[PDB]
C-alpha cells in the first residue's frame, strides 16, 4: 500500500511462515495512545467471535506525513483471513480490505 489519502489504517505487507504471522501498518496519527489489533479467523477460517487477536505495536513515524508504521509478529496455530482494528480518541476504525478481508493462502 502507499501512505493513505484519509483512510485512518491501511495494512502495507505481511507473511505467514507456516507458524509466525507478521505485517506492517500504516496508522494515522490521530491522537498518542493507540490500540492496534490483528483480528485473524483461524485455519478452519472460524473467527472465534473476534477473539484471535494479535496485539501490533509503533515501529516509527513517516517523515512529512500524518502517519506512522506499527508492525506485529506472533505465533498462530493456523490463519485463514484477518482485519486490521484501530481504537483512537476514543472511536473504532478498521481495515477490512473493502470488505473482503485480508487472505492467507491455502
Ligand atoms: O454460527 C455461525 C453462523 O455464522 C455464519 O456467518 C457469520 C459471519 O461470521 C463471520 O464474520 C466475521 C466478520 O468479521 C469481520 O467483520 C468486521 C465487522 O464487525 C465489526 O465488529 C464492526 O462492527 C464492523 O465495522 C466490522 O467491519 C470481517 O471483515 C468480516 O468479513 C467477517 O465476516 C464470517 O466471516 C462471515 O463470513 C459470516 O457471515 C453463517 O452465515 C451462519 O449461517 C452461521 O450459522
Amino acid at each position: 500500500a502507499s501512505i493513505p489519502s484519509s483512510a485512518s489504517v491501511q495494512l502495507d505487507s505481511y507473511n505467514y511462515d507456516g507458524s509466525t504471522f507478521s505485517g506492517k501498518i500504516y496508522v494515522k496519527n490521530i491522537a498518542y495512545s493507540k490500540k492496534v489489533t490483528v483480528v485473524y479467523a483461524d485455519g478452519s477460517d472460524n473467527w472465534n467471535n473476534n477473539g484471535n487477536i494479535i496485539a501490533a505495536s509503533f515501529s516509527g513515524p513517516i517523515s512529512g506525513s500524518n502517519y506512522e508504521y506499527w508492525t506485529f509478529s506472533a505465533s498462530v496455530k493456523g490463519i485463514k483471513e484477518f482485519y486490521i482494528k484501530y481504537e483512537v480518541s476514543g472511536k473504532t476504525y478498521y481495515d477490512n480490505n473493502n470488505s473482503a478481508n485480508y487472505q492467507v493462502s491455502t
